[PDB]
């Protein structure tokens, strides 16, 4: 019986990672994830230029779940690319770096000094798309014009196999226009399903407060809130797009949690909200925990059962 | 201390009613609304004509909440306006009939028959704009240009003070779009926010299965799942229409629940999954729940904290 996934031209001792943006912004926070029981890890989003991000307190976590409104703090491209370059070893893992400029030509920027330690070191780019473009527009990857010229330009610029980080969806209509937008880019390799649930509200009744400073209290939902949506997703997307893999994010904290991402269709598992409450620990409870449920199940590998969730008659 | 409220020319005993959909079909769902706590009913969203909705099974409810594809099974229009023109006793509590016609002609013929009615007896019309999905169009509220026809037509067709149930949004320009397009309606008088996440999709670990029968699993998420969406949602409508009123619904299964949904803006409270599952019986825990909770604040009356959720600095 095992865990392990060979991928966009890598092996993968496991399927879990970090979601971006958790235990990951930070050398430290790299070294950490790297020498975790994870099968792989990726950078905190980045941008060109470091960012402090928005006031605190800017992140709050409950029994459901979390809400954020981090700002894209990150300490600069720069310090991701060295990561990638110079630091990180490749030896232990594979590496993810996400980037989330803030307009199409920052992104263009940075993929473009990307590409060659891509090429040379075998880290592979996720883009960010569930993130700001000009303010009172909506979010990239709810304007598929921007999306698709995001995609037509990175993908010019970078040249490479790479995926997209997508906000989740919750009409049809959607679903049918993004997944056609990504399947026009045939380097994008894979689709991560999903990032925080937008703009929700979480108020405390004791306080009768907003329990983050941003935004009047609006910010990205994450965790046991956002499973069946995020499982949505996975199964939307594997079933739209057939030549690319899906890599499953949201409200994983238990091996069965994952079990169902795998049969939605993930290939990766990817933990947040509960990786930022339990810490780096939790990757060998995950491992332990869907290991069981293989073994009860009979399945040996993963694929055995990946993308194979039942519909009724 | 009495929780008893007065709204768009109405009495209200407390501000708690069923969700549209549940417990509310048929006569019988109907009388026993009626017969319960609850200071007002909605009637299942109705059509032209009777409709069977999709296979079973199409709801199923869960510790954290709901997922359901009911189809919109209806007994038809000509049923409800019945229910509210002859069998309904406005000695007891409000009525509200919900229409969800197929296109914008279906819901002019319905509401330019509710109109008399309305009249004569004071049944409040709220309009779902939340429909089956037909491929390649978006739902109305997710298309703006959709959505402000739909009230065009409705507000020329029917002449009086209605309402409108929203989806949620998940986006701060989407709420401001959307806002704008409800505030060029002055008969809009209020906006139920939110009906179902649309599109989640639960999985059975043991069985490897969805769920639901209908649409390969996809439903629409209610209870706990959605508190915090439907708290944004309620906020940002009440902050950008205040004009209107707000009526909340999303993940009330306590008196706690009901006090946020009040913080956040809310004017009446509507309870879906909780209902299905706990019964009727459920409006006397939550005003005895909700009573208590103010009386430990020294809150004497809504209009003291509706709307007054604090934000931070
Ligand atoms: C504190 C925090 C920071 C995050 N920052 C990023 C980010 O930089 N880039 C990104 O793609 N997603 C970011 N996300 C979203 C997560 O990657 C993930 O998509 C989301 O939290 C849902 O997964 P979960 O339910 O496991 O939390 C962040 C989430 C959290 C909680
Ligand atoms: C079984 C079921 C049927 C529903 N049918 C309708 C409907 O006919 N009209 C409508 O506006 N909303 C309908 N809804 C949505 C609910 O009114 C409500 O917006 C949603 O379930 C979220 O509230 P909750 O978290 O309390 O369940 C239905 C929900 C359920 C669970
Ligand atoms: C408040 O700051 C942000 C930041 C981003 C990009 C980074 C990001 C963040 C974050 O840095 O806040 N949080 C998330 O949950 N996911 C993300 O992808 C998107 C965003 O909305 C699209 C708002
Ligand atoms: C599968 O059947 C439907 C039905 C409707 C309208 C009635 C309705 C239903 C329902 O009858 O399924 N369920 C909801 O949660 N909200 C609703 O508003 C919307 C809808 O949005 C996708 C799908």
């Amino acid at each position: 019986m095992c865990l392990k996934l060979n991928l966009l031209d890598h092996v993968f001792a496991n399927p879990f990672m970090n979601a971006a943006g958790v235990l990951c912004s930070t050398e430290e926070d790299l070294r950490c994830m790297t020498a975790s029981s994870s099968g792989a890890l990726v950078s905190k989003s980045c941008t060109s230029a470091p960012r402090d991000g928005n006031p605190e307190p800017r992140y709050m976590a409950f029994p459901l779940g979390s809400i954020n409104s981090m700002g894209l703090p990150n300490l600069g491209f720069d310090f991701y690319l060295k990561y990638a370059s110079d630091l990180h070893d490749y030896s232990k893992k594979p590496l993810f770096l996400s980037i989330s400029g803030l307009s199409v030509e920052e992104n263009v920027a940075m993929v473009r000094r990307l590409a060659p330690v891509a090429q040379e070191k075998g880290v592979l780019l996720e883009l960010n798309l569930s993130c700001p473009n000009v303010p009172g527009k909506p979010q990239v990857a709810y304007d598929f014009e921007a999306m698709r010229t995001y995609l037509q330009q990175v993908s010019l610029a970078y040249g490479l196999p790479f995926g997209v980080k997508m906000p989740p969806y919750f009409d049809i209509a959607h679903f049918d226009t993004a997944a056609a937008v990504l399947n026009e880019f045939p380097l994008v390799k894979f689709v991560t399903c999903v990032n925080s649930v937008g703009n929700g509200l979480v108020i405390d009744a004791e306080s009768e407060s907003v329990v983050i400073k941003p935004k009047q209290g609006f910010g990205g939902l994450g965790g046991k809130y956002i499973l069946p949506t995020a499982l949505a997703n996975v199964n939307a997307f594997y079933r739209r797009c057939p030549d690319k893999l899906v890599f499953g994010c949201g409200g994983v904290y238990s091996g069965e949690d994952a079990f169902l991402h795998i049969l939605a269709g993930a290939s990766m598992v990817q933990v947040g909200t509960a990786l930022q409450e339990e810490g780096p620990g939790i990757f060998t409870r995950l491992e332990d925990e869907l290991l069981e449920i293989m073994a009860r199940k009979g399945y040996r590998t993963l694929e055995e059962f990946r993308g194979r969730v039942k519909t009724i008659e």
